[PDB]
């Protein structure tokens, strides 16, 4: 068959990894090519902090909490695996503070070893009285990118640089199938105000002391609208806006200021970090993940096509539970075919 | 008063500077200062790995349990303040990998969310069922000697290279009161049969991306006669060696597949861990911590004695609990002598 993904970004590349090591062996030809106007280390994944954490409220979908799990346990199996870093992978313990008493998370047990902060623990803290603490993983969505691409490109699989106008000339240009995982952008192919940005801005600095991520919360003004450390392979994260609606692409000195004075703030030390870069990045923002068929045809050529577009801030934290999701859903294509 | 302090290692700077803050207020001429054959990165301290951890047994002298908390509280406190990373200090997670259960450390309330792992968690780990997690400090010794220095310096106190060939030569060149932390070497200036070498080799190598740190351990070979990845500030310290009655101070080659053989087993990424050193040091095995005071009449120049070494592995560990306890020592030979 002749699959066309659109978009190089985690929900690109790795459901295009997903469904072709599912039926390479059953398909013959099995054209899988990749589309996207930006490839890495141009992607909304690489200005991702990295760690893998969900919301701290329950998703619309109960599916959602599904692929999560399902993404921590994949990378949880390749802790103890040599490649694990080259991955972009590594664990992380860390803080979620809180200025006052919250409920636990749903994803509690997903993580390991999450327990309430006691009051020592919150002295390290001052500005919260109440936290978690529990151990994660780390997902350079950089790093991963350039495996999964490094994977895809020896699976067979092409990269080509082409910003789809529409559905239409994919489709009528020999695609039996669409992956569309074009991210915040997608709502030009086809309009979804569902959709919208979740603009972010992030500082890259060198405080390698640091080990333990640190996520403070202000239940005032927005998940992310508050400062946050947590640190990667090479380098640490600084961060701390979520601003929906927002489509400026451009870094601006008001968020600088609050991002790194509210930091330097959490943690002191940071006055001896050296800025490495800084960047802004758009969430795409949806009450839910979009991860469904949908059939177009177009003058006889009646044209599958799968959605998986639309995972906010926890993109790395599900992109394996939505890509196992789209693999299944494309064998259903492959079987109602006939082509099993 | 003229005090003397031999050794510049942790145990050396550290007592000098809790004297120093605790008497230069009343007492008026405190002639302070360091005598030291080897001084920082040549001290065993600089060898040290870092990480603040008693043995796993409990100690024959329950002054070291209190000593070793006092520490701890003492480096808990610098976490919130600016200088934490410029003295050496930041907060790190870890395991206690066990080949059997054991009984729990004396010491696990005295760290931070202590807990066994579970079934789920020691899956990581396929060569070990048994467990602990909790959250701890490093204190690298090299950055912490530098910092005690300068501090040390700012102060008053001048630093000598001067091998000790006797406490007497000391004791009539104008010492009112001498304190002696001179490590492993303690004998020489006064025997101790008591006092060994606990050799140690360890390998310093390039894995930022390893953020915690995971101590093995073998019951039948010994404390740290195991593999340990103890991640630091700037690189990551590989150990496995406890060879007492060694004073061999060259790096051999089987040591060197002992550490690297088996932490890259336990930690396979460290097959792309770029090693920046290898290093051996002689901890100071005594039974229990010599730390009392020692009058020596060296013809109607009796000149006081407040012996501190026998430290052990856990030197970092223990140090301020100790230093504090000699000012302690010290205020009683002062006004016994009608000083204060
Ligand atoms: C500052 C910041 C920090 C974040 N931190 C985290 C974190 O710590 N953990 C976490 O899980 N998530 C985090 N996220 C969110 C995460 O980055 C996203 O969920 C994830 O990147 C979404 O992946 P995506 O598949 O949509 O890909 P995206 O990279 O958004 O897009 C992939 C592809 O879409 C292609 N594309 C789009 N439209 C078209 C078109 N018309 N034609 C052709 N190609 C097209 C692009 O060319 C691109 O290659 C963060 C986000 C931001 C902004
Ligand atoms: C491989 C290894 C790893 C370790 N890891 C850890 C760890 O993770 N955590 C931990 O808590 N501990 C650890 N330790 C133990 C720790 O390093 C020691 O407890 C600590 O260094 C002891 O300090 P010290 O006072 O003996 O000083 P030392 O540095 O041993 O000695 C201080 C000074 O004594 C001077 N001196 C001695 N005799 C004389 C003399 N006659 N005249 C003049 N000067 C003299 C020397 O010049 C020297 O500079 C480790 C030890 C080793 C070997
Ligand atoms: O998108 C984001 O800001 C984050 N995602 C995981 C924790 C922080
Ligand atoms: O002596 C040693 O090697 C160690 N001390 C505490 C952790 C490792």
């Amino acid at each position: 068959m002749r699959v066309v993904v659109i978009g190089a970004g985690v929900i690109g590349l790795s459901t295009a990894l997903c469904i072709h090591e599912r039926y390479h062996s059953v398909l013959q030809p099995l054209d899988v090519k990749v589309y996207a106007d930006r490839f890495t280390p141009f992607t909304t994944t690489d200005v991702a902090a990295g760690l893998w954490q969900p919301y701290t409220s329950e998703p619309s979908n109960p599916q959602e909490a599904n692929w999560n799990q399902q993404t921590f346990n994949y990378l949880l199996s390749h802790i103890g695996s040599p490649n694990a870093a080259n991955m972009g992978l590594t664990p992380v313990s860390g803080y979620n503070l809180f200025r006052e008493a919250v409920p636990d998370p749903y994803w509690k047990d997903m993580v390991l070893g999450f327990r309430k902060l006691t009051p020592r623990e919150l002295d390290m803290f001052p500005d919260y009285r109440y936290g978690w603490f529990n151990t994660s993983l780390i997902l350079e969505g950089r790093k991963y990118l350039q495996w999964l691409t490094e994977r895809l490109t020896e699976r067979g699989v092409k990269f080509f640089l082409r910003k789809v106008e529409s559905f239409e000339e994919v489709a009528r240009g020999g695609a039996d199938v669409i992956i569309n995982c074009t991210g915040v952008w997608a709502g030009v192919l086809q309009p979804d105000p569902l959709l919208q940005p979740g603009r972010g801005q992030i500082i890259k600095v060198d405080a390698p002391w640091l080990k333990n991520f640190i996520i403070t919360h202000d239940l005032e003004r927005g998940i992310y609208n508050s400062p946050y450390i947590i640190p990667g392979l090479q380098a640490v994260t600084l961060g701390g806006t979520f601003q929906v609606g927002n489509w400026n692409e451009i870094n601006n000195i008001q968020d600088h200021n609050t991002i790194w004075e509210g930091c330097c703030r959490l943690e002191p030390t940071l006055k001896d970090a050296k800025i490495v870069g800084e960047y802004t990045g758009f969430r795409p923002v949806r009450p839910q993940v979009r991860l469904e068929r949908e059939q177009l045809r177009f003058g006889s050529s009646n044209t599958e096509v799968i959605h998986n577009y639309g995972h906010g801030g926890y993109g790395l934290t599900i992109h394996w539970g939505c890509a196992l999701e789209v693999a299944k859903l494309f064998g259903k294509v492959l079987e109602e075919r006939n082509l099993l």
